[PDB]
Formats: C-alpha cells, structure tokens, sequence
C-alpha cells in the first residue's frame, strides 16, 4: 500500500506465501487447523530469515577476500528490540511480506506484536550500540558487534498499588529465531589461579576455566545487501567441571551463571564480582576471537592496520591488560612493541560524568580474580606515572590524580584512567559533555596529550526511528523529495521550502493525528484507560533517575492542577502527560518518584472539576518497543536534566524526527539540536552549566526558593501534609526532605523558569498552523542526527577506515 | 547395495540431494568450504526429519478423528541411542541417503558416527522403553511415551590408570534435530504447601509452582507410516519466581534442577528429595496431559475405556494417589467412584526382586513436600487393609507384611505395595521372575488378589538390533526367506530348515567373520588396542553389579591364565575376553571390579608366554551405540547371574539374536531362551533358583570351596598376595573380603561347574561347522523375544486394545 514499503512483485508474494507455509509444515510442525498467532508469527520470522542468509555468507565471504580493515564494537550491552520489522525494512520486504500475509488472511501487524523486544541493555549506552551496529552494516564497514548472551535482559516492570514490580525477561522460552548458535568456535575463559615467574616469563597458572560458546545474529544493512554479525557469548561449564557426582553436575551452574542475567543499573557502578567476571569473560572471548581472525591474513605491527577495538564506556576495559596479556605472556614480544600495538589498536568512548557511574574496582577483587592482569595494570601504571612525572617535573599531585591506583582506605583500579593511558583516542558524546571532559573530569589527561581528545555527536538510525516506526511521516516526506533521505539524512533540509506549503502543513498535522489515534486506542485495549486525543501529548520517556528530573515534571503537573482547582472555570490547554521508565531495583529514591507519579495520577485522573483538561499516565514497562508507539504519537519532548549532567542522550533526537516540540535546558546534545534548528524553534529554559556552577560556589540553598515562590510552597504543603497519599500522610517524606536539604540536582533553581517555558509551550499549541510550522522546522534539521553521520565521524577520525554507500551483488 | 535397506529410486536420490543443500545454506547457514563433518551430520538429520513431518501430523490428526484407547507409557527412563539410522530404516530411506550422500562424496557411514547417544537410562529398564515405543509404533497403537528432558543422561566413562572417571553427559550442547519443544503446552506442577479442609473438601495450599514445559518426539513405526511421540517434561521457573533482584534471578536454577540429571544408579534405591520431585514432576505434568486430552473426545465412567496408564516399575508409583487427587479434589467424585477408576486406568510392571532396588520413602519426606498424597496414601492403605482382614480375619502378621506403611525406626512408604493396590494388572518380566513375585515377595497380594498378576516376558526390537546393527546378518536371511520377518520375528524358524545347507552354514561364518574384522579394526583405531580376530569373542556386556557376576567371569579368566602358565606349550582356544559397563559413581566394590579387570589386563595382555592366546580387553563407555558393535561381532554371549536375581535381562536376547551361542545360569530370561532353542544348544551351568536356597538354609560357607578347590585357591592367593597390583600389594583385599566372608551372590558355588561348563564351550569353537550349527539354531528360535510379541501380550492381555499391522496412508 504506501511506497516506502518497497514492490510487492507477483512473484515475490507467491514465493513469501510458499515458504511460510513450507515452514509451518516443516519447522514448526503444526498444519492450519491448530496454529496459533505465535506460529504464525514464527512461520513469518523463518520466511523473512531465509532472505538474509546468502547475504551473510556472501558478506562473510567478501571480507575473507577483500581483507579489509576489521571493526570490533566491544559493548556489555545491545539494545536490539524487535527484529522482523527492522529485517523486512532493510531488504525491502515490508509491502511483499504485507501482501502475503494479508492473502493468507493474516495481518502482519498483529503478528510482529508477538515479537518479544531483545532487551539486552539498559537504555541509551546499550541503545546506542543497536544504532551503531544498523549504520556500521548501513555504510559498509566491516565491523562486528561483541556481547554477552544474557538469559535475562532488562526486568520486566509491573505497576501493582503505584510501585515497580520487577520480573524476569525470559526473552528466550519460545526461541529465538534470528540467532545461529556456533558452538564449535567455543574458546576457553581463565579465572583465579596464580602467577609464577619462569626463565621463560610470566605465567599464569591453576585456573578456574569456564567456556565460552558465541551465538551469531545477522545486522542487515540498509537495501546494500550487507549483513555483518552480533556475536555474543554464553558461559558453558567444561565436562570434566567439578568431575558426589550429582551435586558435581549441580554445580555446573556456577560457572553458567556469569552469562545469566544483565546487571540493572543505568548510569551507576556496583562493584560485584560476578560483574566483573562478566567483563573479563566477554573480553577474554572477543581478544581470541580478533586475533584468531588476524591470523588467517608471526608479525603483530600490522595488527592495528588491520583491527580497531572500540570500547563503550570503560565496561570492557580489560580489553587493554588482556590483549597485553597475550602479546606479551603468549606471543612473546617485548613491553613497548605490545604497547605500541595496543594504544593504535584500542579507542574508548566515555558516556559519562556522574562519578557514582565510573567504574573503579577494588584491588583485593582483581588480585583473586584476575591476578597477572593486576600485574600488568601496575606496570602500566609506573610507566605511565613516569611520562608524567618527565612532562611535569615536580608536580606531584599531578602524580597522585593521574595514577591508575586510588589510595584510599581500600585502594582501587580507575578504569576510566586505564583507557585514556591505553587507547590513541578518547571521545565524549556530545559537544558540550566533550568540552566537559576536556575542562574538569581528564583536564590532567588533556594537557598531557591533547591529541587523544575527540568528540562524536550520538545520533540514531533513522530506519527503526523513522521508516519503521512512522511509516506515514516517511512517506509525506518521501511524497515530497524522495526516499535517498533514508541513508542520507541531511537531504531532510529539503523540507525547509515546504515551510509554507499549505498541503504539506496539512500532511504533517494529519499523520501526528492518526498516530495520537493510534497510540490512544492502544491505551485503552492493552491497558483499559481513557485519553482524549485532542490534548497535548508531553511525553517524558527514558529511565527514572535522579539527575533526568522526572520529579520536576511533576512539580509542573502538579502546578496545572493547582491553577485549574484555583480558577476552574478558566481555559487551559488540555494535556495528556505520560511519563515513563523503569526504575533500577535498589534505587529507592527512583522507586518512590514512580510512586509519586502515579499518586498523583489517582488525585488528577479522578477530580472531577479537572474533566478531560489534564490527565497524568504513567506509562508502564518502557522499552524499545514501546518507544516505537509513544514517540511518533508525541506533540512536546521533555529533556530536562541538571545542566551537565545528561553526557548526550538520544531518546531528544528520537522525537525530534517524529514530529514533536523539545522543551529542555542546555545540556547534552539538546545544545546542538537547538543550533541546528535555531533557538526560536526549541523551547530552552533554566540554568546553563556556568550558572550551575556559580550556585555551587556560594551554596545550592532549597529553602530560598521554598520561601519566595508561594507556588512551590503549596506543592511542597501538599506533599508533606498527605494531599496525595491520605492513606499514609508521611508517604513521601523522603522526597520532600531530599528536595529541601539534599538535592545534587538543584530541581527548586529550574523551576520557576520551567513553568513560564511550559506556558508558552500551551500558548504555541492554541496555533495548529504554527505549532506545525516549527515542527517542520525540526524535522527539516534533524538530519545532523543520525547515527550515520557519526559512524563516518567514528570512521574516518578513529578507525582509519573509508565508509561506502556501494551494494554488494544480489 | 543390500537389499533390506530399501529402493533408491533417481527421483528419491535427486530429491534428498537437493534438501541436503537446502538445509546446509538455508538451516546451518554454511557453504561447502567451511563446513565439518558435524555439519554434514546435521544437514542429513534434517533432511531425513523432514520425510517424519507429515507423517506425524497425519498420524496425530488420525487418532483425533479414531479416537481408539490411548496407552500412557510412564517411565524416568528411555535409553534412545542414535536417532538417524534408527529413522532411515523405519522409512526405508536407507539405500537412498547412502546413494545421495556418496553422491556429494560424503561418507554415511562416517557421519552417522557424529550423533550423540540419547543416554537418557542407566541400562535395561530404559532401554525395555524404548524398545517398547518402537514395538508400539510398529503394532498401529495409539501410545504416547512419557518421562523427563534431562539435560545430562547416563554419565560418559573414562578410564585413568584403570579407575572409572565420571564426565558429564552434555548431550544437547549442539542441540538435538529430534525434539520439538512445544512451550506452548506447559503445565503447572506443585510442590510443599499443606492441606486445608473446607465444607468442600481439602484444598492444596501454599504451594511452590515449577512449570513442566514439553518437548516431543517422534517415533516411527516400521515402514506403516505411523508416527506416535514421545513427550518429555523440563523444569523452567515461573517468572514472579522468588521475586534482592540478582540473586532472585540466579536462584531460578533452584526449581530447573528438578531436570538436570539423570540419577545413574541402576538396579538401587537411593531416596534423595531431589528424585522425588523428578518422580512428581513427571507424573503431575502428564496426569494433566492425560486428562486434557479425555475432555477433548463431566464422565469419567468412561475414562478407563480411553485411557492405560502403564507404570514402568515403582518410579512413577505417584500416578495412583494423584489421578486419585485430581477426581477427589478437583472433579469432585466421590472416594469410591475415584478409586475404580484408578484401579482400572493404572497397570504396574515389577522388574526386579532385589531388596535394596525397592523403593520406599520416607514418611517425613513425603509430608514436606507432598502432604496431600500422604493423605490419600493412608486412605488408601486403610481401606486396603480393611479388605485384608475381612478376607483374612484374625491373621494379624499378614495386615503388618501387607501395609503400604512400614513400622520402623523411620517410617516408610513401600511404593510396590501402593501400585499392586492401585493397579488393575501387575506383571513381572520373565517366567520365573513373574513365579517368583506370586511365590516369596508378593505372596500375600496373590493370595487376596489371584487374577492381577500377569506374565510378559520382555524382548528387543528387531529393528535396531539385527537390521540396524547388523545388515549383513539380516540381508543374507533375507535371501532365503524374504523381509517379513522384521515385523513379524517368529518367522525365523523357517531357517531350521537351512542348518544343514552347506551355502547358508558358509554366508552365517562369513557375517560373524565380518562383523569381527569390523570390530577389531574399531578397536585399533578409537582406542589403539591389538585383537587378534581368530579368537573366540567372550562378551560380558551390562551394567558392573555384584549379582551379574562380572566376578565370576574374572576367576575364569585367571584360571585360564594359570593354565597356560603351567603348561605353556599346550593348545588352547584362543579367546579374547571383552567385559564391559558403567558402575553407579558411589558404589564402591563395583568400582574395585573395574579395576580388577583392567589390573587382570595388565597381566594378562603383556605376558610374552601368553601370545595371542588370550587378551582381556575392557570396554570404555558401554552405552547404546557401543553395543550395535560390539554384539554383532560376539561369538560367546555370558549371562551368569545367581539363579533368581536377574529379573528378566534383555542382553541376552540381543546376542541370540546375532549369532553367539550363550553360556548362563537358569535365570531370568536365559530359562524360556534356552527352552525355545533345546538346552543341547545352549551353555547351561550352576545353582538352579531351588539350589540357592537349600544353600540358604545351611549356611554359605566360602571357606569350604576355598579348601577343596585347589585351582581357586591359587587364585585368591594371588590377588591376596599382590599378584595383580605389584605396586599396592593390598589393593584387592576388600574383593577378597568379601568373596570369603560376606558374598550375596555366592561366586564360589558356580565357580566348579562354570570353568567345566567353559571348557565345553572351547571344544565346540574348534569345530566351526558345527559351532555354526548351532549358531543357526539359537537365530532360528529367537522369534519369542521380539519386543512385538511382548507388546501384543501387553495390548490383548492388560490394556485391551486389539494391534494392526496395516500402514495408514503416505
Ligand atoms: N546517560 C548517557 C546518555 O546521555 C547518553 O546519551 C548514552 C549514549 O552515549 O549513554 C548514557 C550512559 N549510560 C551509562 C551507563 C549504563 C550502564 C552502566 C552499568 C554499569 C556501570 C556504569 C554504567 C553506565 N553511562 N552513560
Ligand atoms: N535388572 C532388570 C533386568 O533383568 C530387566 O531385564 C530389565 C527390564 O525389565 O530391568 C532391569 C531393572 N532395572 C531396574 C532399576 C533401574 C533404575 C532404578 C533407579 C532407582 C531405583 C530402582 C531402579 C531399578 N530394576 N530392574
Ligand atoms: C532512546 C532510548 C533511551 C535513551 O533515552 P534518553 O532519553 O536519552 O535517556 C532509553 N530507553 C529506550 C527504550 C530508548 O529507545
Ligand atoms: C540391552 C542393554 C542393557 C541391558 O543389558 P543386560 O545384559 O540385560 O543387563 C544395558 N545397557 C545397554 C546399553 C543395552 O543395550
């Protein structure tokens, strides 16, 4: 039906219906009288698999031949989500499969919904590594995605009373088709024993082994009939494994546990042992895997002209004392040969600055767990510590702050440190978190080589974040300047001179509508609540922290409905404010703001007085797939961090390509999305990082703001007195006093700025016409963005590769 | 090439040739310059599973719309062995993927070697299962085998300096082509809790949930186009599963655990809570099963006329009180209503006598974990106990000997006692053993209950034990009588009338000489071992156990080495002496005997003296797919228990079948074996049952053989005096020990006859023509051991259901 979707050929559609009942019969073992929709849904996934499988072993086999340079992405975690939507877009398949389907008296839609979301990360590191991957395949590079295979991925969040439930996400009981296990590439894992010296070297010694078994998934690029792979490994025990006997085999899960279940935590550290273990182990693997490939071209100097290991974040810093380890204690060269082959080999993204999220390992852990690499990291460490001392004679302290080594009551490896020693480049994710690092947390670092410094703007794959999830707003665009948009998103500047186009004002208004439609039914079926489709749409999606300050939305919501109990008969444009996000499970002050939300949601919801003017859903079980849903039904985008403190994010750009408002300070990459669309066409409040900084040098004082803002005062009132939780009136005592004597995120200094922002937001929405011009004055720069611009950044900046846009043959 | 391997028409070649290649891009996503043999082996698997598809939809769909009598097969064990031969032979693939495969130059042969054994048994009980499931499929009946996914089987056996190592059987580490899971039908089962009384009735509390999710396999019959499944369960936790969040996650391993491991222990009662729960969970998941299935034809009237449910010995025993706890509890019928349908639905299969193999729980365990069922057992021993007095009044010692509870130290539940109670029918396995229930250990029961007990003599299918393993013996009878006997065994004794035709007396020679070389030649390459294959092949094949004798067989092998050492320059047969089988890991003096063997082997194969006159070769890792080698290749079959211990045995009857002649005591089945063929054709020697216990009642005295044997006497000495273990002079003092003063099994009583009786044995190898002769005579009269009489007696005789041999449609 719409073009986007690709040619549905006579033949095309015939072959797609012969399959899927061939795979019906034959894989899935059932005939047409006792399917159910989840066969059908998996009939379909072996169809659409059957089309990426001569391109992945004609992609693998090119790379064999052409040799080119090898990219390795070595992340702890993948946020994939769904993949037969994502397969069926790449290779062009969407309206054949469509076709098909509908002509079997099935309706695809219905059967991508049984998909379960891969959810082997946290929110927008792991994310971003998804995006990565789709444009790395996208532009031609020959790269690969490493893991771990985790059992079980992000919890499932249930709502019961207002509070977070968390259930296990056994994203694997039904199989998971896009996965080709390899277990004869399994590799050993060594952990424990202990060093001894020979004539000979290093060598370490009476080790624990666990193994190693990678699982491959297919990344198609986008129609260039590339598809690279996601390896990811699972942790299997040896058979002579403890080998009385039956408790021996019990105990094979010991070992099988370190691939189990993916640590919970955004943006924080929790320093456990079976984390670390999970960091060597996907490490270990990888290091075997890359260097295994390597030598099927003695000689380790081409070796960086031949890899490039990118690290996300410092989660697989190991990389750097692993790949010491072999070099040195296994393949015999020197220190500074191996040196030098692992600073031009290893590149380290850091994604953050909140310094409760840097890893820093105690040194009592590595020294039972991974004894020769605490070896090499103080050797490194010496090493290190005398360029600095040669730079900067004299300079002591200098000397403490650099150090790998934290003393302290228990001494500790900064991770972050190893990496900017050990990599030729180091690279924040936006422009302003870049500068960041540059001025205060790696200033040390900077003027000690300031050459190792980048920036590499995050962006998004703007095939799942736009002609997947927004096929209508694809298709007006493609209406309009074609579809060479898709893997060239500048061209969207295009679009400016459609600005003040009457039909396309109409277009753009007329597909935010349906997909409002579409969202608001979805509501009601898969959650029985009512929203009026005419209202606003503010959406504040992204996981529930501290410093993202989803409780000074609340104090904004909180506002509205004060105003409207003061005047009730005054208008006021209607919202619809949905706010959702999982919280970790130990944070406590993230579990307690999902239960002020949805406290207030049983006080707004129900006033009477408030009809369908403001209502307050908290938007339950917040994943890839259900920002497919919310984000092209949103009308304003809530980015509202504490100047400095979001390093990036990307849930912004999301939004700003599918048609809706950004109301956000100057932080992360909401700087350079306001350059690119102009500052009028963005609605900016609240203090810069410079003003945030002025306030911490004199004293961050709540109660000033609680005595000169009556406004404030009553919120504050009502939470205290019981207002919403009358059951338990001291309910959120918690909340109220963090916010008076112990807030590091200053919600009080934004707020009154945040209000007058937000009543220009309502006062633009009154203008359909000019609400819809700026929105087309965001969507037309958005192009900036996506994740393609940054994997050629990444490309030619870092990895010394050349991306092209050039098919392989069919 | 042969001709029982079936036709391998151009378009049938052409067809699996091209499926091959399908599945090898498409399923394994490999090209021909990468793939291994494991590779090749899988790509045939699927390509042969494909021809089972619509044959076993076809055959499901059928009993839906007959809907006959459907047979429950409950067992903890079914010991498989390969798949893929097995499914070629019963499709009449064979000839066809020999010419396809040899066609892309692969070797079927050399492939086949790859698949994994199913070790899902310890030895004959589940290997009786699995023969039975073939023999069901064969005889058109409408029967579902029912057990346990373990995810480790039979543990593999390694020798180090001539002690059993135990290693994990990881059988599905590259997964397994046969099953399909089917998470779809998973079952709740329940485990603790306590009971509650309502005006109602009770009520199951409280209970922990571990789910039972099923995966089938398919069975084809022989050539008939049936294919029935066999479903087995696996453990998987609820996902509200303990749900701080890490551990939660880690201790789902806790409930999965119900499936991980096969208990090894053969023929002995070990009660661990973990095998009782292995015990419900299986007998829960599939009572649901069962009775879904009925709803699907209010009444259960009727039930038994639409349901068997056969227990294989006392291992699900639990079926009783729980298809009594579902009628009572959950549908509501009265006790009495209940308790005859029961009785009608449930037969028991006994399987051996020995005392320590009886299971009996412990009262505390089962009201832990089962407090229900303890409920209903002592309801149900209460009731029975009331029919024993009003049929026996005033004979107080008999309530005591006949209660499901034994009085004691710790209270027990006597699981036997429960299913002849709750079973309509309970059989024993072989003749005597079947006498020997009714005359000492269920005399009682017999005497109130006249008419349950039942003779079935056990057999072997033919299939997997002569035209699968052995195609050259089953091609050239064949030649002279067709193909019909494979699926109708008594046909055999048409070769009667071929003993003395010169052409078939040279073709029998020829195969076993064959069959020799090809196990010689197995023995030099796998495991780099010299037989000289002139010799006499002595096999002693079975599970290592104190009543098999291994022992015996032991003093045999000494004395004929003593014998060569005194009169070296003497003609003697040469024979190779192969003994063979796991021992349970924890049992002690089954070990010892391992060692014994190999100890004797380091004497015996290194004594120049000796020649090649006689080697003593223990057999590695005995297992299923070892035996199809071994026993086509045996000359000289060794089944010499004590008279009464070996229940039945079904070793025996494989060999019969392929030509060796059989030395054994009248035990088991060797009774009714040796009656089909003239006790002139086969090696009786020993105690009969009668002489044992007259030796019972005087008193063993092993002192008195040591004195008057000196041949014996010699040979205690020498393992005494460190003979055999030069190194540890002592090694061998518990098996001397035990010989001496505490032998169970009496191995000096038959030592006397069984050297005599060997002696007989060697003076007929020196005539082949007429060894030959009487090697015709045994294949002649082994039709009664076919697993297709055992199952027809079955079917007529306990579950009443009429076999067909007529093929449903292709
Ligand atoms: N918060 C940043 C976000 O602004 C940025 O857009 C995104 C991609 O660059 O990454 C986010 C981020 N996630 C984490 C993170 C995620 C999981 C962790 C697990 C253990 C220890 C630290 C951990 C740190 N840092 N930055
Ligand atoms: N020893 C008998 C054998 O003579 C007979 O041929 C075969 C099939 O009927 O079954 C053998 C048998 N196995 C067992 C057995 C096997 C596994 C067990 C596990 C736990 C407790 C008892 C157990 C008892 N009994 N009889
Ligand atoms: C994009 C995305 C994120 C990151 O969102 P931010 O707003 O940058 O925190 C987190 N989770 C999901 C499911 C996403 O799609
Ligand atoms: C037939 C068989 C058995 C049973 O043998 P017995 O001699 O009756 O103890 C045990 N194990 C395997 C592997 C078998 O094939």
């Amino acid at each position: 039906q719409i073009s986007v979707r690709g040619l549905a050929g006579v033949e095309n559609v015939t072959e797609l219906k012969k399959n899927f009942n061939r795979h019906l019969h034959f894989t899935l073992v059932k005939d047409r009288n006792v399917a159910t929709p989840r066969d059908y849904y998996f009939a379909l996934a072996h169809t659409v698999r059957d089309h990426l499988v001569g391109r992945w072993i004609r992609t693998q086999q090119h790379y064999y031949e052409k040799d080119p340079k090898r990219i390795y992405y070595l992340s702890l975690e993948f946020y994939m989500g769904r993949t037969l939507q994502n397969t069926m877009v790449n290779l062009a398949l969407e309206n054949a499969c469509d076709e098909a389907t509908y002509q079997l008296g099935l309706d695809m839609e219905e059967l991508e919904e049984i998909e379960e979301d891969a959810g082997l990360g946290n929110g927008g590191l792991g994310r971003l590594a998804a995006c990565f991957l789709d444009s790395m395949a996208t532009l031609g590079l020959a790269a690969y995605g490493y893991g771990i295979r985790y059992e079980f991925g992000i919890f499932n969040q249930k709502i019961c009373g207002g509070w977070q439930m968390e259930e296990a996400d056994d994203w694997l009981r039904y199989g998971n088709p896009w996965e080709k296990a390899r277990p004869e590439f399994t590799l050993p894992v060594h952990f424990y024993g202990r060093v001894e010296h020979t004539s000979q070297g290093a060598k370490w010694v009476d080790t624990q082994v666990v193994l190693a078994m990678p699982y491959d998934t297919p990344v198609p690029g986008y129609r260039n009939n590339v598809v690279n792979t996601m390896r990811l490994w699972s942790a299997k025990a040896p058979n002579d494994f403890n080998l009385g006997y039956i408790q021996a085999v019990l105990d094979r899960n010991l070992a099988e546990n370190i691939s189990r279940v993916l640590y919970p935590n955004d943006n924080f550290f929790e320093g456990k042992e079976l984390r670390l273990k999970q960091e060597y182990f996907v490490v270990a693997a990888t290091l075997q895997d890359i260097i295994r490939r390597f030598k099927s071209s003695t000689n380790f100097d081409a070796f960086p002209d031949k890899v490039a290991i990118q690290l996300n974040d410092t989660h697989p810093s190991l990389a750097i004392p692993e790949l010491m380890r072999v070099l040195v204690d296994l393949e015999r060269l020197d220190w500074d040969k191996a040196w030098e082959v692992t600073v031009k080999t290893c590149a380290y993204t850091n994604h953050t600055v909140l310094p409760e999220a840097l890893e820093r390992w105690p040194v009592h852990l590595l020294e039972t767990l991974l004894p020769r690499h605490l070896q090499i990291i103080y050797e490194i460490n010496q090493r290190f510590l005398n360029r600095v001392a040669a730079a900067f004679p004299g300079d002591v302290d200098r000397l403490r702050r650099m150090s790998l080594v934290e003393e302290g009551a228990v001494k500790r490896i900064n991770m972050a440190h190893l990496c900017i020693a050990g990599s030729h480049a180091v690279n924040g994710v936006a422009r302003i978190h870049s500068e960041i690092l540059k001025k205060t947390i790696f200033k040390d670092f900077y003027e000690l080589e300031p050459h190792k410094f980048q920036n590499k703007t995050n962006g998004i794959t703007p095939r799942r974040w736009l002609v997947l999830c927004n096929p209508g707003l694809a298709e007006i665009i493609a209406e309009r300047i074609g579809e060479e948009y898709i893997s060239d998103l500048d061209q969207l500047r295009k679009l400016l001179s459609y600005v003040d186009d009457e039909a396309f004002i109409r277009d753009v208004a007329k597909v935010k509508q349906e997909n409002k439609l579409k969202f608001a039914a979805y509501l009601e079926r898969e959650y029985k609540v009512h929203i009026n489709p005419n209202s606003l749409f503010d959406v504040q999606v992204k996981r529930i922290h501290e410093y993202k300050r989803q409780l000074l939305n609340c104090l904004h919501v909180i506002t509205l409905y004060n105003r409207i109990k003061k005047e009730p008969n005054k208008f006021v444009v209607p919202r619809t404010v949905m706010i959702g996000g999982k919280a970790a499970p130990g944070y406590h002050m993230a579990k307690m703001i999902i239960k002020l939300i949805t406290a207030i949601g049983d006080v707004v919801n129900h006033d009477p007085v408030v009809g369908d003017r403001l209502r307050v859903i908290f938007l339950e079980n917040y994943r890839v797939s259900l920002a497919e849903k919310v984000i092209p039904a949103a009308d304003l985008s809530e980015q509202i961090s504490t100047a400095g403190t979001e390093a990036s994010g990307t849930g912004n750009m999301k939004f700003m390509l599918n048609g809706a408002l950004t109301i956000g300070t100057m932080d992360g990459a909401n700087v350079e999305m306001a350059e690119e669309a102009g500052e009028e066409n963005f609605f900016i409040f609240g203090m810069r990082v410079e003003d945030v900084d002025r306030l911490d040098q004199r004293g961050y004082n709540a109660q000033e703001y609680y005595d000169r803002i009556p406004e404030l005062r009553q919120i504050i009132e009502q939470l205290s007195s019981g207002f919403f939780s009358p059951k338990q009136p001291d309910l959120f005592k918690d909340i109220v006093n963090m916010l008076m004597h112990h807030d590091r995120f200053k919600v009080f200094a934004d707020y009154e700025e945040y209000v007058k922002c937000q009543e220009r937001v309502s006062a633009l929405y009154k203008n359909p016409r000019e609400w819809t011009r700026m929105v087309i004055r965001n969507i037309a720069t958005s192009g900036k963005f996506s994740s393609d611009r940054t994997i050629a950044q990444y490309a030619r900046e870092i990895w010394g590769v050349e991306p092209s846009r050039q098919r392989l043959p069919a």
